């Protein structure tokens, strides 16, 4: 018999995601089924996203060589038969305070960063650069967490080194790149270029570092269609562009501009978007979704 949810202490909530407490060493890492578009929890649901972006943060895991916090497997006992398929138990971590990302393209806050002064968190770029132009190599550009309902803040190197130590922050760099390009190509030789991606790491009992959060899924980084890559335009969000068309279109009746939350989605958008979630899955994996476990 699967535990209950409500025998574990939940101890953190974000956007989509909560985090509850199973013991003094493991904690569970729950997914749901709400998604973010224009820095609004939208009311509609997707249905069955949480469990797709788990089993794609699981699928990259595997892929990836270095440490990560999972600390069983997707149908460990541990985890409720009410979150099987979207909770994974992992090791509890001392967190580090960056948000680590790396960026194959040039886009979002990167972009703006470059548009005004020709830098991103400390890297001096070359001129003539623009929506969606490729980065090689890809760049490092941690940020930090803000207040409430406020986006990160982008920083430079120096900045990591005073939250985390020269030595750690070199190893966070180091890491974020080597894990981003390994990704990114399994990624493209599958047919879809993840742009960009946001880790955030720990530090274990040893003090080795230790992947934690999720990774690899398009809400942690930019999905982009390889087949439609057009540099010089913005791209098209491969799991969130028809919620985006929808909500910003005739038939919402929503005023972006107006920064009022926006109204419910058509269902059949909702359905939609659960099918573009499956097709990157699937074509990223190489798995069936129908195998993933649920409830
Ligand atoms: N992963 C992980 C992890 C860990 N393995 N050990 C200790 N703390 C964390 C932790 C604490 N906060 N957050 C991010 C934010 N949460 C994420 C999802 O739930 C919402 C909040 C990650």
């Amino acid at each position: 018999m699967r535990p209950s949810l409500s025998d574990y202490q939940h101890v953190a909530s974000g956007k989509v995601r909560e985090l509850y407490r199973v013991d003094d060493e493991h904690l569970l890492f729950v997914a749901t089924d709400r998604i973010s578009a224009f820095d609004f929890v939208l009311d509609t649901p997707i249905p069955d996203k949480g469990r797709i972006l788990t089993a794609m943060s699981v699928f990259f895991f595997g892929l990836l060589t270095v440490p990560n916090h999972l600390a069983g497997p997707p149908d460990d006992p541990r985890i409720p038969e009410e979150v099987l398929g979207r909770a994974l138990l992992v090791r509890r971590l001392d967190m580090l305070p960056v948000e680590c990302v790396a960026r194959g393209y040039l886009t979002g806050s990167g972009l703006l960063d470059y548009q005004r002064t020709g830098a991103v968190c400390g890297h001096v770029l070359p001129q003539g650069l623009g929506e969606a132009s490729r980065l090689d190599p890809p760049l490092f550009t941690p940020a930090t967490k803000a207040d409430i309902g406020e986006h990160d803040m982008n920083v430079d190197f120096a900045a990591v080194v005073g939250l985390v130590g020269a030595v750690r922050a070199n190893q966070l760099r180091d890491e974020t790149i080597k894990i981003y390009t390994r990704a990114a190509a399994h990624a493209l030789h599958k047919g879809i270029i993840l742009a960009d991606t946001k880790f955030e790491f720990g530090v274990d009992i040893e003090g080795n570092l230790v992947l934690a959060d999720e990774v690899f899924t398009p809400d942690s980084s930019r999905y982009w269609d390889a087949a439609h890559y057009q540099p010089g335009v913005v791209q098209d969000s491969f799991d969130k562009q028809f919620v985006r068309n929808w909500l910003t279109g005739p038939e919402s009746g929503w005023d972006r501009a107006s920064d009022t939350p926006p109204p419910p989605l058509p269902d059949e958008v909702a359905v939609a978007t659960r099918e573009r979630y499956i097709e990157a899955y699937e074509r990223i994996s190489g798995l069936s979704f129908s195998d993933w476990i649920g409830p």
